[PDB]
């Protein structure tokens, strides 16, 4: 299709991190567009499977989403991406640009993601693994959801993420999206944290199916952490929509914490 380009139309440069598909490469792309690619190793992961990513991505334009410009279908193989400066949300939460973070900053991270959700959720999409190292960070805070990896049309998995029903029962729906943004608004407000601290795998699972939830995050407002836990009902049906989460994030400021003064840490 009309995504293929050649090789040599690129050129790799600075390498970033490392997984058992392959590599990730920062580079050029006619020698004039910043950009940023995702290679295979030697055939380590089945070649027409590792292509259902950028299949995905093609079909999936939005200022919230990491765009998708060119794909090396043939051996060695290749996704090519727009290039997003600052790296992943939890390397920035956590890194030294994280501490100075407050509130009004994170809440407008929430809602860009929110926003990109959003739009996923309008396409009839579902993410699977939605999080904060799945979150990308460009200049001027600009935050895009990537990772499109297990991303499908609607038609193991770290359970402290993923919704109970879809970790028990492969029940990936929006909705349980959802209730990993529900995670991921914990690991905004607490600068990157794993959640359920000190908690094993197992140990979540039991806990989250007798009712447990995590606890208002030091400083953060109720009226986050009611939205939290709304994201994390029981019935996946329940929760509120990514339309909702964007509008109500956009607007928190004026709407909900008009009040808010800065803390010691939020």
């Amino acid at each position: 299709d009309a995504w293929e380009i050649p090789r040599e139309s690129l050129r790799l440069e600075v390498k970033l991190g490392q997984g058992c598909f392959g590599e990730v490469w920062m580079g050029t792309w006619n020698g004039t567009t910043r950009v940023a690619i995702k290679t295979l190793k030697p055939g380590t992961m089945s070649p027409e499977a590792f292509l259902q990513e950028a299949q995905v991505m093609k079909k999936l334009r939005h200022e919230k989403l990491v765009q998708l410009y060119a794909v090396v279908s043939e051996e060695p193989i290749y996704i090519v991406i727009e290039y997003m400066s600052k790296g992943s949300l939890l390397d920035f939460l956590k890194g030294e640009m994280g501490k100075y973070l407050r509130l009004p900053q994170l809440v407008d991270m929430a809602a860009q993601i929110a926003s990109g959700m959003a739009y996923v959720e309008r396409m009839n999409y579902v993410h699977r693994d939605l999080r904060a190292a799945n979150i990308l960070v460009g200049e001027n805070l600009v935050c895009k959801v990537a990772d499109f990896g297990l991303a499908r049309l609607i038609e193991k998995f770290p359970i402290k993420w993923t919704a109970p029903e879809a970790a028990l029962y492969g029940r990936f729906t929006i909705k349980s999206d959802v209730w990993s943004f529900g995670i991921l608004l914990t690991e905004l407000t607490t600068k990157g944290r794993v959640p359920y601290p000190g908690m094993v795998n197992r140990e979540v699972l039991d806990q989250v199916e007798r009712g447990y939830r995590m606890p208002c995050p030091p400083e953060c407002p109720e009226s986050l952490h009611d939205l939290m836990c709304q994201c994390w009902r029981k019935d996946p049906e329940e929760r509120p929509t990514f339309e909702y989460l964007q509008a109500f994030l956009e607007d928190y400021f004026t709407s909900t914490e008009p009040q808010y003064q800065p803390g010691e840490n939020l």
